[PDB]
């Protein structure tokens, strides 16, 4: 199907939750004519709603803490849809207040999952893959949204910068 | 302790690998005057030399195989230290064959380590991680065990036919 039959549900998703918590959202859809297996359109809205929702809650700041920080005073979410290859890859962008990085490692260490010497050299790919360990931020977990992934044999990434913003991407294989 | 007591000794040992092996190979080394705590230059050594001899022998092609493939017939290998905040990254590059993706994940199913289904969206990272896998191809396992004895970190990037990049990062400590 294309991935429309998903994405059309969003914009009322999207505009509710942004309702709910108050928050000033611009959301923008691209590639939604990208078309996929049955199964994966059938599977694929629960985790993109999982990841739009923690965008709007934790990534997206409210209007006037985006103009106290210099930034555009609304913030904008975008969920798009692409070839690459056999694969479809599928990103949802947020220019919020990014993931705190610093606030990882301590939540690692404070679970006993590493120590402070060797949390000085991780990689950021290393720290932001603490988000995916079951219970991690136990409020989407992003274990919960790699599992269902993981079930469509597809990979989920996270990158993030603090105040800049999170963007998730997740390939999925033709099957 | 500057990290030169241990790159000047590397000079000899790339010439001498790579005529063995007849490779015609520019070794470039930067960022010798680095300075990191003296445990971490002494132990770093071996490793390092494990990965020259990588290069050499796996990654820069002989001169015929390059002079066919259209690349200089020089090969390059740059070994290169320097500060990234209160860390220290060490660098050994190479333009040669690069690392077979693919056949890295060829292996990994023969092995039994994953299934072919999952093989199709796997991330570039996580298909050059099993090469720190004992008994995956003085190994790369060791070299990854030495580093996190050291409380570092190491990465392999690559892309056929271009060329291969190690990372090693250090606590300064
Ligand atoms: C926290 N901060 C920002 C975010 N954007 C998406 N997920 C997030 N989690
Ligand atoms: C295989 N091919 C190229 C290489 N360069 C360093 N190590 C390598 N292994």
């Amino acid at each position: 199907v294309p991935i429309s039959f998903v994405f059309n549900r969003f914009p009322r998703m999207v505009r509710d939750l942004a309702k709910k918590m108050n928050k000033e959202v611009n959301f923008i859809m691209r590639g939604e004519d990208t078309e996929l297996d049955r199964t994966f359109v059938e599977e694929i809205g629960e985790p993109l709603l999982h990841l739009l929702r923690n965008a709007i809650d934790h990534g997206i700041e409210p209007k006037e803490e985006r103009i106290a920080k210099g930034k555009p005073p609304i913030g904008t979410l975008i969920l798009s849809a692409r070839h690459e290859g056999n694969n479809v890859v599928i990103e949802v962008e947020d220019d919020g207040r990014g993931i705190d990085k610093e606030k990882i490692i301590r939540k690692a260490i404070e679970k006993g999952l590493i120590d402070e010497s060797k949390a000085a050299t991780l990689s950021d790919q290393e720290i932001l893959n603490f988000l995916f360990v079951p219970g991690f931020s136990t409020g989407v977990g992003m274990d919960v949204v790699k599992n269902v992934v993981e079930s469509l044999n597809g990979s989920i990434s996270i990158e993030s910068e603090k105040d800049k913003g999170t963007k998730v991407t997740i390939r999925l294989p033709l099957t």
